[PDB]
C-alpha cells in the first residue's frame, strides 16, 4: 500500500549521458550504439538564439569542433548530421552500456521519467506527464538542455523526450529522439504561444481508483453519470472530453475494485462541482493527472 | 525553474540490488563489496512472524540455505551473521559494481530517495522523507523489503534505510543498515503504535523559498512574526516547533531570495491560520513538507 509518483530507474539511461560543447556552449548528450544525439541549439551562442539559421550555423563547424566527453573518456566525432532540432555525432566507439532502446514519439497525457543532467551528469529524476498542450512542468536550468524523457518495459527504454527550451512562462518544450518538437514550438529565443492546456481526464480517474485500492474513499458517492453529462461538467472544468478508448483504458482498475467507470465518473463530478472540502487524496488537496492507467496497474500490482 | 519532487539518480543502487531466498520466503538484499544486507524476517515462514524468536529461527540455517541471485548469476555464500534485525551474508565474490558508499543514520525530517524492488528487481524510484515519528509514508507492496533508502553526494552513496515492514495503518517501518529501525517499530505480526507525527516546518519553509525562487509569490504578506509567536502557531497546527538551528540552515535561502526568515515564518503563519484560498504554490494545494532546505538549494543551483 501508499501511492508514490514514482520514476523508473534512472541507471540505464545514466550511462548513455555524455556532455557535448561546441565552441563556448555546453549541454548533455545521449550516447546510444556509436552516436551521440544531442540539441542543434548547442551550435549557437546567446546572439544566435534570438533568430538561428541552423543550417548556416552548422556549415561552419566541423568533426573536431564537437567536443564529447563521456565522464573521464574523450569520444572521437567522426561524423555530425542535423535530423529536425537534433544533431546526430557519429562516434567511432560503441557505447558499451548501450541498454536495449526504441525511439518513440508519446502522446500528449501520457508520462515518463525524466533525467536531469547539467554537463553530462545525473542531477536527478523524476516522473512528469505531457500536457494536452505538448510542453511539460519539469525542473530545469541553464545547462540541463539534451537531459531526456524516456519509459522502461522490462529491459527497453523507449527515449520519448529530449529537453530544449523554457518558454517565458516557466514551462518546458522538447523533441521526441528524431528532433520533431512535441508542440508548436520553435528552437528560438522568442515569445511563443503553448496552447490552452487541460486536465488529463482519464489519468485523474486512474488515480481516483489508486486512491480507493490504497484505502481513500471517502470521495465515492451513491451517484451515477452518463458520458455525455459527464462531459458536459469537464467541458465547464477545462478536463479533457471522456470518450470510449478512455472507459476501455480504465477496464481493468474498474474490474479489480469492482467501481464501473462511469460511477467513478459520479465521484470525479462530485469533487470538481464541490471541491475537496479541506481534505486529501493519496496525500494531494488537488485532482491529479499524472498518473495514466497503466501507471496504476503497474504501481498497485509491482511490475519490475 | 520549475520544482519537482526529485529523486537521486538510482543507478549506482540498482547495480547493489540482489535476490535473497531462504526456505520459500524471498525479498531483496543489498551487495556491497563481499557482503548482502537484507532484513532477517528473510528466515521466518508466516506462521513465525507472529512472535519470532529469531536467534532460534537463525541457528537452523546455515550458509547453503541462503540463495542469493545477482540477476542471472549467483553468489556463493561463505558465512552469516545477524545484527540488530539485518543478516549479514558473506559472499566469495565483491560485487563489482559497488559504489563508494556508507551507512548512515539520517535524522527525522531528513529526505532520501528509496529505490524500490521486487525478487531483487528495480521497479521505480521516489523521493521521501522520514516522518518526525520515524515512519515513511512509501509505496511498498509484497516482496518489496529489503528495497533500500539513500542520498548521494557526488560518487558516494550514503544508505540509510532499508524498508522492513507496513503497520496495519499502511505506512512504513524500516531500519539503518546496522539493523536498528527507526523508530519504535519491531520485526513482529504485531499491531503497533507510531506516535503522533508533526509536519516539518523547516522544509516546507524551504519549500516557501522554493516558490518564491520560481515565481509563486501570493502568498508573501507585509508582515513579521518571532520565533516565540510562530511557534504559538506550530503548537496548534501540529507543526515542529522551529529553533534557531533551523533558522540557521535557511540561511541561504533567506540571503538569495532577500526575505528574512522570520518574515517567511509570518507567510506561513498567515496560510496555517487561512488556508490556501483555493490556490497553489509549486503546483500543490497542501504545505509540502518533503523539501530540506539542502534539497532546495540542490535543486535550485543544479547540484549534480
Ligand atoms: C534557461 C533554461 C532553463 N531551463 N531549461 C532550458 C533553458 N535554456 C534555454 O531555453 C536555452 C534556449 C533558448 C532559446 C531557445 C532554445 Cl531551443 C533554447
Ligand atoms: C505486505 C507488505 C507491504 N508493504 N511493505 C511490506 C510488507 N510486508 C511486511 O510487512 C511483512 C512483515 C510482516 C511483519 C513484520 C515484518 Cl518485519 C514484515
Amino acid at each position: 500500500s501508499g501511492f508514490r509518483k514514482m520514476a523508473f530507474p534512472s541507471g540505464k539511461v545514466e550511462g548513455c549521458m555524455v556532455q557535448v560543447t561546441c565552441g563556448t556552449t555546453t549541454l548533455n548528450g545521449l550516447w546510444l550504439d556509436d552516436v551521440v544525439y544531442c540539441p542543434r541549439h548547442v551550435i549557437c551562442t546567446s546572439e544566435d538564439m534570438l533568430n538561428p539559421n541552423y543550417e548556416d550555423l552548422l556549415i561552419r563547424k566541423s568533426n573536431h569542433n564537437f567536443l564529447v566527453q563521456a565522464g573521464n573518456v574523450q569520444l572521437r566525432v567522426i561524423g555530425h548530421s542535423m535530423q529536425n532540432c537534433v544533431l546526430k555525432l557519429k562516434v567511432d566507439t560503441a557505447n558499451p552500456k548501450t541498454p536495449k532502446y526504441k525511439f518513440v514519439r508519446i502522446q500528449p497525457g501520457q508520462t515518463f521519467s525524466v533525467l536531469a543532467c547539467y554537463n553530462g551528469s545525473p542531477s536527478g529524476v523524476y516522473q512528469c506527464a505531457m500536457r494536452p498542450n505538448f510542453t511539460i512542468k519539469g525542473s530545469f536550468l541553464n545547462g540541463s538542455c539534451g537531459s531526456v524523457g524516456f519509459n522502461i518495459d522490462y529491459d527497453c527504454v523507449s527515449f520519448c523526450y529530449m529537453h530544449h527550451m523554457e518558454l517565458p512562462t516557466g514551462v518546458h518544450a522538447g523533441t521526441d529522439l528524431e528532433g520533431n518538437f512535441y508542440g508548436p514550438f520553435v528552437d528560438r529565443q522568442t515569445a511563443q504561444a503553448a496552447g490552452t492546456d487541460t486536465t488529463i481526464t482519464v489519468n485523474v480517474l486512474a488515480w481516483l481508483y489508486a486512491a480507493v485500492i490504497n484505502g481513500d474513499r471517502w470521495f465515492l458517492n451513491r451517484f451515477t453519470t452518463t458520458l455525455n453529462d459527464f462531459n458536459l461538467v469537464a467541458m465547464k472544468y477545462n478536463y479533457e472530453p471522456l470518450t470510449q478508448d478512455h472507459v476501455d483504458i480504465l477496464g481493468p482498475l474498474s474490474a479489480q475494485t469492482g467501481i464501473a467507470v462511469l460511477d467513478m465518473c459520479a465521484s470525479l463530478k462530485e469533487l470538481l462541482q464541490n471541491g475537496m472540502n479541506g481534505r486529501t487524496i493519496l496525500g494531494s488537496a488537488l485532482l491529479e493527472d499524472e498518473f495514466t492507467p497503466f501507471d496504476v496497474v503497474r504501481q498497485c500490482s509491482g511490475v519490475t
